């Protein structure tokens, strides 16, 4: 049996296709820094896809573990192109918040129907959203010293190129 | 700038969201099986989508390479169930036959365009292919074999969740 | 000075009791998995009734470190027949909801005192009844393809025979 | 089938069950040494009550090894206060010679019935029971030297809680 | 830009300066413990107040990870001297206490506010407070115990100078 | 019984408070350093708050070897801003410099009283300014070559960042 409400598991299945989608989103600021010429950056952001499928499969294992089921939704398109490698960041920012937000809309719910389980659950993804909105900031803020200069830019790209 | 043209850019990225795709489908496939009881064959189903994302991303690479570049489409929703273990192994082998196809249809393309440079690029394609479908049908194969013989299921299961 | 409530003592404290009678109860299933001749399925059981002593010993120790004492009291003799292996496993699964309701009554009064410590401290449990009931489903459900195939429910007394 | 008589094998039954008692008794102790700040006391009775479920676990091997059940019966609620740490210790010694007496009746039980397996079986925890009685008196002859002195107390409690 | 409220980083804040204020408390009772001629006690005190620096700091981090920022504030003066060690431990577990209450004021300003990330960032500070206030009074009751005997003394002053 | 005079204990104590001081106007310039958004910078301060630190514990320590004890006194509230990295680092060494003739003022204290023992051990400090002022005096020259260049000025932050 089912042991999380169906509105629990939608919420849940809802926000395992949101991380699908980012990994998706990720990607495609990987296909227009490597459009760019960036590698590095086209590099960080193949990484970042691999770990928002990470976090996909977490939501995965989770739903099934309380006798749910998931079921994969349609992946709509994202955008392609920016206007500056600080535009793409500014908008993995404003995704990673919408994210974040996301993840308290279930936790709040959760709360409210008792599922001590799934609050319990989502610690682990508020913690992680707080690290993955910093680390968005933190290179917003060296683009933002970077300016325009294709000598500092060129030390972020080889340094967010040796992302592990 | 680019050397492929734009037909066979066109081409190798459809191939691409078509790769992706089947990476969905594949975990589509282990969203069933999960929700079955079957972790082995589900655990298979997880790494055959993991396989079709290094086909994406060498389909990614290749177009860099010549100067092209990638443009992620929307992702269809995929069949969620099956009638069976030897049911969705089915609908695996038509899509590897449906994506076999598919290469061959770039590679007469190219090849009518003397692309001798895609059309060699496609052969690993062809020969995984070949490979792809085959490891489908042995499975079918012990899938028949089992006809409905759960102690043999299991042991199949047991045996697929070793993939590495 | 005790630095919890008597009102948490007291349900902490017969939570931990209520730890020792699980395992009592998994030592019994293991008696009756014994008398059928199920090594297996007994060996797991007598794992499982050590890992509730460590569940017990788990409040046993927050307990001293909040300032109060336990206390032991007696022990309910358990049941030592089911109808069938299935019978035992759903006893056991619905033995576990009752202990993650327990415990959640306990997480519920802590919040009402403001006893943010125990509240806390009752999340380790709230995360492993998750996995307590998960790992009794999922014998379960493989109970139920096993039918009555004596050559399935081999299989599993060898895999469960082999818990670490 | 049971090749032991119902007489033989409820003495044994007896014993399991006295056994498992043996082991809250001390785990009693423990939760009375730990009241009273003695953490290498309470330390010394954990590993005690882990002790006799290894004696427990040896009747319960013997019974289904002739052809026996086992039948786990209600635990009486131990005492939990003591007048001071030599008194326990005390109330300990006379709960092995009371153990060692159970055996005893068990050995001239299954002595008359010419069940000479039994009788081979028993001579492990004869011997077992002259070394537990023997720990406590050695642990009792300290106690009394030390007299009331805290400092010996302290040093006694630290040796303890080394115990392995 | 700042994700945390300016109430609850100023909450943040504070904290961030009691820890440090903690640590300088510490350090004033090693140099009590040293006049006394108790190198073990003042070697427990001074890793002690290297202890709250690490809690400082954790703080600091979250407050930057947030997008805010740290202001030291004036550091008072502590006592530097006490009625004998036992009556310093009674010190600490009132500073302790203090300190666990402020930690819960800031919890509950955050749960107010639906602050997540700062609720769960805290219970890392819940479940050390747990341990911070129980050694201190594990220690103040083997004093307890101690009377006044040097011999006794002696033991915990050694003990406790072992502390790595 | 203490063989140094009050005065020489006073001004050794004073010292050892103004170590502190320095250790915590260190820790300021971090925290404006991570406002800033230079990490590096900011570990460089962070380091270097540490090793203030031991300079007050040695402070410390010959205190109490001359038969004194050590009176810690309130720590006024640091500047925590500054203008431009530049800024911060001149405030440094002008800090640095202040401490060397801190400790000049010491030594010339100590030898008026012929206190051989404190002349002698002030020895340390005295070389340790040197190299203290100097470390200073060389990342100011690195900035002011660097003028405003980003470029250098991340190279600057990476290789401070590596500080030991
Ligand atoms: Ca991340
Ligand atoms: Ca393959
Ligand atoms: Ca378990
Ligand atoms: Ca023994
Ligand atoms: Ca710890
Ligand atoms: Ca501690
Ligand atoms: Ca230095
Ligand atoms: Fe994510
Ligand atoms: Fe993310
Ligand atoms: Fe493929
Ligand atoms: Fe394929
Ligand atoms: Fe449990
Ligand atoms: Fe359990
Ligand atoms: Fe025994
Ligand atoms: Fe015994
Ligand atoms: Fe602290
Ligand atoms: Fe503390
Ligand atoms: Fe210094
Ligand atoms: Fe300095």
């Amino acid at each position: 049996m089912m042991v999380i409400s169906e509105k629990v598991r939608k919420a849940l299945n809802d926000q395992l296709n949101r991380e699908i989608y980012s990994s998706y989103l990720y990607l495609s600021m990987a296909t227009y820094f490597d459009a760019e010429g960036f590698k590095g950056f086209a590099h960080w952001m193949k990484k970042q896809a691999q770990e928002e499928l990470t976090h996909a499969m977490k939501f995965y294992e989770y739903i099934y573990e309380r006798g749910g089921r998931v079921e994969l939704e349609a992946i709509e398109k994202p955008p392609s192109n920016w206007n500056g490698i600080k535009d793409a960041f500014e908008a993995a920012l404003k995704h990673e918040e919408f994210v974040t937000q996301s993840i308290y809309n279930i936790l709040e719910l959760a709360s409210e129907e008792k599922d001590h389980a799934t609050v319990s659950f989502l610690k682990w993804f508020v913690d992680e959203q707080v690290e993955e909105e910093d680390q968005v900031r933190e290179i917003l803020d060296l683009l933002e010293k970077a300016n325009g200069q294709m000598s500092v830019i060129f030390q972020l790209d080889r340094y967010l190129g040796q992302r592990e």
